C-alpha cells in the first residue's frame, strides 16, 4: 500500500547503553515503541541510497514481529538490500562477520543473550556501525536524543515477507534478501582452524570439549558446526560443566565430547590461547598484540611478554577493542566474565574459542587439565575472583570511591602487610588511535610482585554496585592448586580495610564472589 508517515510521541528511556536497548517484552511491544527506536537508529544514517542493512536476532518471542517493523521501515528509509537471517536468526558475531563482509552500512541485532547479564526474559534492540563492531557513545547518545524529539516516523505499509526460504524478495524498491545464518560466518571459521584436525580429535573422544562465554555451546550455529559439520554426537549441543580449576586440583570408553565441558575464565582462557595461537592456522604467522579490559586479569600479560608483543589495557568494554583491531595493534582479546575473540569480527565470539580450543587439543594431544597445569607452570597463575556488592545507596558509594582516591598518593612505595604498592592510581585510557582519553574507569592498586586490586562502580544512574577485582599471582608451582577464595584470602582482607567497605556501606559479605 505504500509509503505512509506515522504521529508519535516519545517514550522517556530509549537509551541504548552498553549492549543495545534492552527492556521488558512489553515495555518493546506498546503501540509505537519499536518504530520510535528504530527510526532513531536509521535517522543516524545520511546515505542509504545504494547501501546494504544486515537484520537478524535468536527466535525469542517477539523477534519475528520486530524483524517485519524493521524490514518495513528499512524500505521506507531507502536501503537497496536488508541481508536478513532465514527465519530472522542471526548470532552477533555472524551479523559481525556478514557487515563486514559485504561493506554493510550496519546491522541491528534482535538478542539478549550474546550478553548473559541482565534481567533474563527481557527484548533487546542492539545497533552495529560499518566496522561491524557496536556503536559508540558518540552515536547510542544520538539516537536517546532523538528518541526524545520524534514527532513521527516512516514506514512502508505493505504486507510481511516470509523468511522460510532462501532468496531474494521484492519489498518496495527495496531487496529482502534471506541468508543462510551459517554459511559465511562457518566459512570464516573455517579460515582460522583446521577442520580436519578438529574433526579427528572430537572422533577419538578422549578430550573434554573447553569453553570460555556462556551459552558458547548451545543453539543451533554450535548444533550445525560443531554436530553436523564435525560430528560431534548427537546432544554434544543443548550444570553439565566442570571447572579447569578443579580438574587441575584433582591431577594433583566413552566418548567425553557428549560429556561436561570444562570452562576456563576468560581471563585465563586469553592467556592460553595466545600462548597457543602459533599452532592453528589463522595465527601462524603470530600476534600483532593482545588487548584486554583493564579488570581482566594480568594472565594474558605475562604471555606477551615473553612474545614480545604488546598488551594493551583498555577500559570495560568490548567496544575500546575496535580502534585497536582495525588499526593491527591487536589480534586477540578478552573481557572478564564476557569472553574472547579476535580480529576475524568485531564481537566476542563464544564458538570461536571453543573451536580454537578443539584445536589446540587436537594438535598437542592432551586434556584441557594438563594444558592449563603447564601454562601456570611457565608464566605463573594469577588467581582472580570479583566480589560484587550490589544495591549500594548512591552516595555512600560515591564517598568510599572518594576517600580512596584522595588515599592514593600516599599509598605509593608503602608495604601494607605481605605487599608493596607500586601504582595506585584511578584509571584513564587515551586511544592509541582516537587520542580520545576516558578518565575515571577504576582506582588500581597495583603491587610489585605482580598482584592488583581494583575498584569499579556500575549501575550509577539507578542503588550503585562496588566491584572488587582481587588477583594474586603466584609463581611457585607448588602454590598454584589453592582454593582461589583461599589463596586471596590477603588480598581480600587488605581490599576490605584500606577502602574501609564495611565501614562506609554497612555490608558484611559481598552480595556475588565469582
Amino acid at each position: 500500500m505504500g509509503i505512509q508517515v506515522i504521529a508519535t510521541t516519545p517514550f522517556k528511556d530509549q537509551k541504548p547503553g552498553t549492549s543495545g536497548l534492552r527492556k521488558p517484552v512489553p515495555v518493546f511491544q506498546q503501540p509505537h515503541y519499536l518504530e520510535n527506536f528504530i527510526q532513531a537508529i536509521f535517522d543516524t544514517i545520511e546515505a542509504p541510497q545504494g547501501q546494504t542493512l544486515v537484520l537478524g536476532g535468536d527466535g525469542r518471542y517477539f523477534n519475528a514481529e520486530a524483524i517485519q517493523v524493521i524490514l518495513k521501515m528499512a524500505a521506507a528509509k531507502g536501503f537497496a538490500r536488508v541481508k536478513v537471517g532465514q527465519n530472522g536468526i542471526l548470532s552477533t558475531p555472524a551479523a559481525s562477520c556478514v557487515i563486514r563482509k559485504y561493506g554493510a552500512v550496519g546491522g541491528i541485532i534482535l538478542s539478549a543473550s550474546h550478553n548473559p547479564a541482565g534481567p533474563q526474559g527481557d527484548f533487546g534492540v542492539k545497533f552495529n556501525i560499518a566496522n561491524g563492531g557496536p556503536a559508540p557513545e558518540k552515536v547510542t547518545n544520538a539516537i536517546y536524543e532523538r528518541s526524545l524529539a520524534l514527532t513521527h516516523y516512516s514506514i512502508y505499509t505493505a504486507p510481511d515477507v516470509n523468511l522460510h526460504t532462501l532468496g531474494e524478495f521484492p519489498l518496495g524498491e527495496m531487496i529482502v534478501e534471506v541468508i543462510d545464518p551459517v554459511a559465511d560466518y562457518q566459512a570464516l571459521l573455517e579460515t582460522l582452524f583446521d577442520f580436519d584436525r578438529i574433526a579427528e580429535v572430537i572422533r577419538t573422544g578422549k578430550l573434554r570439549l573447553v569453553f570460555d562465554a556462556m551459552h558458547a555451546v548451545t543453539g543451533p550455529y554450535a548444533q550445525q558446526i560443531l554436530e553436523k559439520c564435525l560430528g560431534a554426537p548427537p546432544g554434544t549441543v543443548q550444570p553439565n560443566l566442570v571447572y579447569a580449576h578443579d580438574l587441575v586440583q584433582q591431577l594433583f570408553d566413552r566418548n567425553m565430547i557428549l560429556g561436561a565441558n570444562c570452562f576456563v575464565t576468560p581471563s585465563d582462557s586469553l592467556a592460553i590461547l595466545a600462548a597457543n595461537a602459533q599452532l592453528v592456522p589463522g595465527y601462524r604467522d603470530g600476534l600483532a598484540g593482545i588487548a584486554r579490559s583493564m579488570p581482566t586479569s594480568q594472565a594474558a600479560d605475562r604471555v606477551a611478554a615473553k612474545l614480545g608483543i604488546d598488551c594493551y589495557e583498555t577500559p570495560t568494554g568490548w567496544k575500546f577493542f575496535g580502534n585497536l583491531l582495525d588499526a593491527g595493534k591487536v589480534t586477540l582479546c578478552g573481557e572478564e566474565s564476557f569472553g574472547t575473540g579476535s580480529n576475524h569480527v568485531r564481537e566476542k565470539d563464544g564458538l570461536w574459542a571453543v573451536l580454537f580450543w578443539l584445536n589446540i587439543l587436537a594438535v598437542r594431544q592432551t586434556p584441557v587439565a594438563e594444558i592449563v597445569k603447564d601454562h601456570w607452570r611457565t608464566y605463573g597463575r594469577n588467581y582472580y575472583s570479583r566480589h560484587d556488592y550490589e544495591g549500594i545507596e548512591g552516595d555512600r558509594a560515591h564517598t568510599l570511591m572518594s576517600q580512596l582516591e584522595q588515599k592514593l598518593p600516599s599509598l605509593v612505595g608503602q608495604t601494607l602487610g605481605a605487599y608493596t604498592v607500586a601504582t595506585a592510581d584511578n584509571f584513564s585510557y587515551s586511544d592509541p588511535v582516537d587520542h580520545s582519553v576516558s578518565q575515571n574507569q577504576g582506582i588500581r592498586l597495583i603491587f610489585e610482585d605482580g598482584s592488583r586490586i581494583v575498584y569499579r562502580l556500575s549501575g550509577t544512574g539507578t542503588g550503585a554496585t562496588l566491584r572488587v577485582y582481587l588477583e594474586r599471582f603466584e609463581p611457585h608451582p607448588s602454590q598454584q592448586h589453592l582454593d582461589a577464595q583461599v589463596a586471596l584470602a590477603d588480598l581480600i582482607q587488605l581490599a576490605n580495610d584500606v577502602a574501609n567497605i564495611q565501614s562506609l556501606t554497612g555490608r558484611d559479605r559481598p552480595t556475588v564472589i565469582t
